[PDB]
């Protein structure tokens, strides 16, 4: 892997991940983006170098390296037009930011419109020395990072805008219905070693069911999380989520399907569609046969808790909290809505709005969109799921913050003494009422949006302006940041 002290160089260039080719774009010369480590405690100092000339997938850039807190460093996340102004062709900007109380399972991915889509998005591994699972394991290294992706034959920006993935990608290879004798990935494992394989959705719409046929994993991380480890025999995956499991190669040498079913498009496995290969040491080099037995132990996230059993935020009944806030989501026009307001990018980065003395959520533009949020406090938001949002279930994301999911989707029930802790959480379907709490140690706007990046472009977005006086003085930010919105409103629209 590279990192924490890297280049990312990023250009356009073809790609044909699925037998198929077309324009994508390439970090370090490659297709799909590559592995970033580095260590508890580190500091991360990659040099995003934009190269790019192609503006159907948008000239300029801004990478979000999904989970990390950036706590001081709000100025380093990545959405555009939230955090910073993109990144402009033929300029390069550093990205310095440390890590000092997290480990686990990230990813980096364009945070520009539907950018990541056309490739922008690869997995980050922060290990940790005196990791409290590391004993149940003799593997985890490059080899054992596992990503799963959608993969259009159209750009984002040339296909529908709510396009269907022609190819579910494991670890940048895939079959779609017109390649089957597509390359498949083939993980290799040797009989009788236990591995800690770490799950990444780089999706940028569908979830996935995940399974291995022939053997149960046992998960031990949410989202950069440490969990108590539970034993699973299929895992559903939503867009941006990560999970670590542990794989215990002890069945028969041979060589075995692991699959991952999308909620849409192609929805079988035909010919080694949706599908990888996990080929034991001495196994023949050849495709599996293995059969899909029905998951009997399938993940279920309310049965999840932290491995140090934290309690949620605030106090045990519903609104016990400093402030609770409902959102409600809806569509009009074509846009999403959240409590009536469609996100549309300001022209002036939200983060820069503060800086320049925006003092409120009504200061904040786009208006009806902003949450101001009080310093040292506890928040309840509930994220209620209908059918009014189209493409449910939406899987959201917020930066800046690990939350408490108090209640998960299809579960009734509310935990406050031990609830899982995770950063993306599926808000599920009609009758689901999904509720997270979260702690304000944290100045800076963070975004609180759909991971559907589609759903994302349609404007199915809100910002938390958190603890908004004391934003200026805990994100001191670098001459390059302020660099930015000069040199991109500079630029003609067709160099954008
Ligand atoms: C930079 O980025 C872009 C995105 O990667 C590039 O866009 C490509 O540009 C061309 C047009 O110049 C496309 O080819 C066209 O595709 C359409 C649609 O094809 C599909 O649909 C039709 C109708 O349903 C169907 O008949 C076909 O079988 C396809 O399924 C065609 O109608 C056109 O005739 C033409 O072939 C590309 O599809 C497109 N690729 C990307 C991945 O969308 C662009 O080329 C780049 N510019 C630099 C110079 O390379
Ligand atoms: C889901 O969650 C929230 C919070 O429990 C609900 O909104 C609250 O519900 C009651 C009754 O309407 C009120 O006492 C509060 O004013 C609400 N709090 C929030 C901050 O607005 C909501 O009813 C639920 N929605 C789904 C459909 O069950
Ligand atoms: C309007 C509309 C329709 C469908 C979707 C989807 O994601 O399926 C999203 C928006
Ligand atoms: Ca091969
Ligand atoms: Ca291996
Ligand atoms: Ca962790
Ligand atoms: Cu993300
Ligand atoms: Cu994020
Ligand atoms: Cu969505
Ligand atoms: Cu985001």
């Amino acid at each position: 892997a590279i990192g924490p002290v890297a280049d990312l160089t990023i250009s356009n260039g073809a790609v044909s991940p699925d037998g198929f080719s077309r324009q994508a774009i390439l970090v370090n010369d490659v297709f799909p983006s590559p592995l970033i480590t580095g260590n508890k405690g580190d500091r991360f100092q990659l040099n995003v170098i934009d190269n790019m000339t192609n503006h159907t997938m948008l000239k300029s850039t801004s990478i979000h390296w999904h989970g990390f807190f950036q706590h001081g460093t709000n100025w380093a996340d990545g959405p555009a037009f939230v955090n910073q102004c993109p990144i402009s062709t033929g300029h390069a900007f550093l990205y310095d930011f440390q890590v000092p109380d997290q480990a686990g399972t990230f990813w980096y991915h364009s945070h520009l419109s539907t950018q990541y889509c056309d490739g922008l998005r690869g997995p980050i591994v922060v290990y940790d020395p005196q990791d409290p699972h590391k004993s149940l394991y003799d593997v985890d290294d490059d080899s054992t990072v596992i990503t799963l992706a959608d993969w259009y034959h159209l750009a984002a920006k040339v296909g529908s805008p709510v396009p269907t993935a022609d190819a579910t990608l494991i670890n940048g290879l895939g079959r779609s219905i017109d390649t089957l004798n597509a390359d498949l990935a083939v993980i290799t494992v040797t009989k009788g070693k236990r591995y800690r394989f770490r799950l990444v959705s780089l999706s940028c719409d569908p979830n996935h069911v995940f399974s291995i046929d022939g053997h149960s994993l046992t998960v031990i991380e949410a989202d950069s999380v440490n969990l108590k480890p539970q034993t699973v025999d299929s895992i559903q995956i939503f867009a941006a989520q990560r999970y670590s499991f542990v794989l215990n190669a002890d069945q028969d040498v041979g060589n075995y399907w692991i699959r991952a079913l999308p909620n849409s498009g192609t929805r079988n496995f035909d010919g080694g569609v949706n599908s990888a290969i996990l080929r034991y040491d001495g196994a023949a080099p050849v495709e599996p046969t293995t059969s899909q037995t029905p998951s009997t132990n399938p993940l279920v996230e309310s049965a999840l808790t932290t491995l140090e059993g934290t309690a949620a935020p605030g106090s045990p009944a519903p609104g016990g909290v400093d402030l609770a806030l409902n959102m409600a989501f809806g569509f009009a026009g074509g846009k999403f809505t959240i409590n009536g307001a469609s996100f549309t990018p300001p022209t002036v980065p939200v983060l820069l709005q503060i800086l320049s003395g925006a003092q409120s959520a009504q200061d904040l533009l786009p208006s009806g969109s902003v949450y101001s949020l009080p310093a040292n406090a506890d928040i309840e938001i509930s994220l209620p799921a209908t059918a009014a949002a189209p493409g449910f279930p939406h899987p959201f994301h917020l930066h800046g913050h690990t939350f408490a999911v108090v209640r998960s989707a299809g579960s009734s029930t509310y935990n406050y003494e031990n609830p899982v802790y995770r950063d993306v959480v599926s808000t599920g379907s009609p009758g689901d009422n999904v509720t997270i709490r979260f702690r304000t140690d944290n100045p800076g706007p963070w975004f609180l949006h759909c991971h559907i990046d589609f759903h994302l472009e349609a404007g199915f977005a809100v910002v938390m302006a958190e603890d908004i006086p004391e934003v200026a003085a805990t994100n001191p930010v670098p001459q390059a940041w302020s660099d930015l919105c000069p040199t991109y409103d500079a630029l003609s629209p067709d160099d954008q």
